[PDB]
C-alpha cells in the first residue's frame, strides 16, 4: 500500500536507509544516557521534564530499531539487486509512535514553562486531542500513497490544518510564559519554538515524497527526511528542553543544578 513495496533497491541505496535507522537508534539510546544522568541535578518541579525524554528516546527507539529489523527482513539480494521477500517494510509504525511521542515532549515544554495546576492539565488536554488529530489524518493519507494520491494531499491537507492549529497553542502559551521563566530562559524558550517548526515540517515534505519523487531514491529521500526531523524532535529539541530545566533549577536554588552548571 506503500511506495517502499514497489522497488527494487540497490545495495548502495538498501545500505544507506540501513545504516540510517542503525545510526538513529544508537543516537536515541545514547541520548537516553545522558538524560538519565543530568537528571539528578534537575529541581523536583523540572525533573519529569528530563524523565519524560528518556521515553521518546526509547519510543522513537524501539520502532526505528524496529523498522531497521524490518528492513532487513523484508528484502533480499537477489539477481543484483535487494527485492521485497515475504514480510513487508512501512512507515506506518512510525505515525503510531509520533502518537505517543509528541504529548510527552509538549508535555515537557509546558513543564518547563511553569504551567501548573489547571492551566497545565487544561492545555495538555486540548494540545494532546490536536495533534493526535494532526497524527491520525496524517496516518490515513500516506495509506493512499500508493493507491490514491487525491488522498494523499486531501488527507495531507486536512492534517495540515490541524499542524497549523496546534503551533497555535504552543506559540501562544510560549510567548504567554516567557515572563515566569528564570535564569535567563525566557530567551531560550523562543528558540525551542523556532527549532520545533523546522524538524515538524519535516515530515510534510518527507509525506510528499510520493507525490513529487515517486521512485527508490524518494524512498531514501524520505527516510533521510525521517532521520533529521527525528533526530531534531526527539533528540535535539530534548537536548535543548534538558538545558532550561536545570538552569531554571539553579535560578530557583537547587544547589545540584548549581553546582552542575558552576562545574561547567
Ligand atoms: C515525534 C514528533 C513529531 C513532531 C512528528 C510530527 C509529524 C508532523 C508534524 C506531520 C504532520 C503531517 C503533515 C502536517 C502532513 C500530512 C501528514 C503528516 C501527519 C505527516
Ligand atoms: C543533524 C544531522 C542529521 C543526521 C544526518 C543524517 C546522516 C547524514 C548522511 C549522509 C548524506 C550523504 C550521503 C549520500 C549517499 C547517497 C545515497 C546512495 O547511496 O544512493
Ligand atoms: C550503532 C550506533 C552507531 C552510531 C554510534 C553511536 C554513537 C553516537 C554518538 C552520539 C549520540 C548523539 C547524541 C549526543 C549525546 C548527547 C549528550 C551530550 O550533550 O553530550
Ligand atoms: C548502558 C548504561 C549502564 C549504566 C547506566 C547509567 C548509570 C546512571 C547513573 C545515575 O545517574 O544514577
Ligand atoms: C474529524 C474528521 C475531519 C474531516 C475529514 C473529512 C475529509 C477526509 C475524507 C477523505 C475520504 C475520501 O476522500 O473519500
Ligand atoms: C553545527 C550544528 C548545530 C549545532 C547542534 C548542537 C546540538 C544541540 C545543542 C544543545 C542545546 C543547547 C542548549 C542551550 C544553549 C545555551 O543557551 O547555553
Ligand atoms: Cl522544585
Ligand atoms: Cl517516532
Amino acid at each position: 500500500k506503500n511506495i517502499e513495496s514497489l522497488f527494487d533497491y540497490s545495495a548502495g541505496q538498501f545500505e544507506f536507509i540501513d545504516h540510517l535507522l542503525t545510526m538513529g537508534v544508537g543516537v536515541h539510546f545514547a541520548a537516553l544516557i545522558f538524560f538519565l544522568v543530568v537528571s539528578q541535578f534537575v529541581a523536583p518541579k523540572y525533573r519529569i521534564a528530563t524523565a519524560l525524554s528518556c521515553i521518546v528516546m526509547v519510543s522513537a527507539g524501539l520502532i526505528l530499531n524496529s523498522q531497521a529489523v524490518m528492513w532487513t527482513d523484508a528484502y533480499a539480494y537477489v539477481d543484483g539487486s535487494y527485492q521485497l521477500q515475504d514480510l513487508t517494510f512501512s512507515n506506518g509504525y512510525r505515525y503510531v509512535n509520533w502518537m505517543a511521542t509528541i504529548p510527552c515532549l509538549l508535555l515537557q515544554l509546558l513543564i518547563v514553562l511553569n504551567l501548573k495546576g489547571k492551566e497545565l492539565f487544561s492545555t495538555a488536554t486540548w494540545l494532546i486531542l490536536a495533534a493526535w488529530g494532526m497524527i491520525i489524518t496524517g496516518y490515513v493519507g500516506q495509506l493512499y500513497e500508493v493507491d490514491d494520491i487525491a488522498q494523499l494531499m486531501i488527507w495531507g491537507a486536512v492534517s495540515t490544518a490541524f499542524f497549523v492549529v496546534m503551533n497555535w497553542i504552543v506559540g501562544t502559551k510560549i510567548f504567554k510564559n516567557r515572563a515566569t521563566m528564570l535564569g535567563g530562559t525566557d530567551s531560550t524558550i523562543t528558540k525551542v519554538f523556532w527549532l520545533m517548526m523546522f524538524a515538524w515540517t519535516l515530515y510534510p515534505i518527507a509525506y510528499l515524497v510520493p507525490a513529487f519523487m515517486n521512485n527508490a531514491d524518494g524512498v531514501v529521500l524520505r527516510q533521510l527526511l525521517f532521520t533529521i526531523a527525528d533526530i531534531s524532535s526527539k533528540v535535539i529539541y530534548g537536548l535543548m528542553i534538558t538545558y532550561i530545566a536545570i538552569q531554571q533549577s539553579a535560578a530557583a536554588g537547587y544547589v545540584p543544578a548549581q553546582q552542575a552548571l558552576g562545574r561547567i
